[PDB]
């Protein structure tokens, strides 16, 4: 078995092995990387996603999210208040203020440390979710707008043709800006590109190792746990690196800079935070291995989750058993 300790694993493919996108993930996980629940690809020297990144000052950020916390430094919740719309240069600016710029530090541990000493007694404003694409038309290899569409693997696989369509998504965050626990919407691949400024922290759990997680957080969030049976899904859940390690959780951790791609697996929980200003696209995907866990994905039926159109059908073909009460959550 590869990769048997579950390692996060980093590839640097040739610029003749970037051609084919399906052929190298199925590459990586003929290495075990899928056990990590998350890879880095670092690309060839040769490519580029974009020319400039001069020119994106003036993309609208509509409903910028105040991340406000509550808990203790280790595990806690957070909720997003939405906020007036700003600029893309709008919130590089207010990033790289005194109130919410990145701290002194003398390297990635020792803002790691800052930050989970600290996260709590701030609450940073991350645009997230934002429909669209910065990779040129131009970038034939990992370009996130020109992947296959997951509607058009579920045919190939199964044969059903379904509505839906499959777009990326922009994430422009500052200092302490976090992503909650969570894996993807029907256990989905996601691949993330980080197109320019400071860095982002990962953490992972492998899927194999996923209800381990899933139990944990039933006992640190009881209340949020007898709610929904699937309150992950809500993605306001955060536990620290320290916490984890006294719950003898396996996990691991990795940075991403600007220029990587990262890539995580069906079923590979995740949660992070920005070191400062920057920008990330990320859509999901799937490939033939994904099929089973769209099958045993968790939902979340109490109505906080709402997520795309694109689900419905997801739903309806993989999960035609939970598709009736999956619905009244979403309506
Ligand atoms: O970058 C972020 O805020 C969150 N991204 C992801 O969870 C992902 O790419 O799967
Ligand atoms: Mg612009
Ligand atoms: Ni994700
Ligand atoms: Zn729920």
């Amino acid at each position: 078995a590869q990769n048997p300790n579950c390692n996060i694993m980093i590839f640097h493919p040739t610029k003749e092995e970037f051609n084919d996108f399906d052929k190298y993930i199925a590459y990586m996980e003929s290495q075990g990387a899928h056990r990590a629940g998350l890879a880095k690809i670092i690309p060839p020297k040769e490519w580029k996603a974009r020319e400039t990144y001069d020119n994106i000052s003036e993309i609208l950020i509509a409903t910028p999210l105040q991340q406000v916390a509550s808990g203790r430094a280790g595990v806690f919740t957070q909720y997003h208040k939405k906020k007036k719309a700003m600029t893309v240069g709008e919130y590089r600016h207010l990033a790289n203020s005194k109130k919410y710029q990145t701290p002194p530090h003398q390297n990635f541990e020792d803002l790691e440390r800052k930050y989970w000493k600290n996260r709590i007694y701030n609450s940073p404003i991350y645009g997230a979710d934002i429909s669209g694409s910065l990779f040129d038309e131009n970038t034939k290899q990992w370009n996130l707008g020109h992947l296959g569409t997951i509607q058009d693997l579920l045919e190939k696989e199964c044969g059903v043709v379904i509505e839906g369509v499959n777009t990326p998504y922009l994430y422009f965050g500052m200092w302490k800006t976090t992503f909650a626990w969570h894996t993807e919407d029907m256990d989905l691949y996601s691949i993330n590109y980080l197109h320019l400024g400071e860095p982002k922290t990962w953490y992972v759990v492998p899927p194999e190792h996923g209800q381990r997680l899933e139990r944990l957080a039933r006992e640190l969030f009881p209340g949020s746990s007898r709610g929904c049976g699937a309150f992950l899904r809500h993605k306001v859940a955060l536990i620290s690196p320290t916490v984890l390690k006294e719950n003898g959780i396996p996990f691991n951790r990795i940075t991403q800079e600007a220029g990587e791609f990262m890539v995580t697996f069906p079923y590979g929980y995740h949660a992070g935070f920005n070191h400062g200003f920057n920008c990330a696209e990320a859509i999901n995907f799937a490939t033939p291995r994904w099929i089973d866990y769209g099958k045993m994905a968790s939902q979340c039926s109490c109505g906080e989750a709402r997520v795309t159109f694109s689900m419905d059908a997801f739903v309806r073909i993989l999960q035609p058993e939970r598709y009736d009460l999956w619905k009244r959550g979403q309506d």
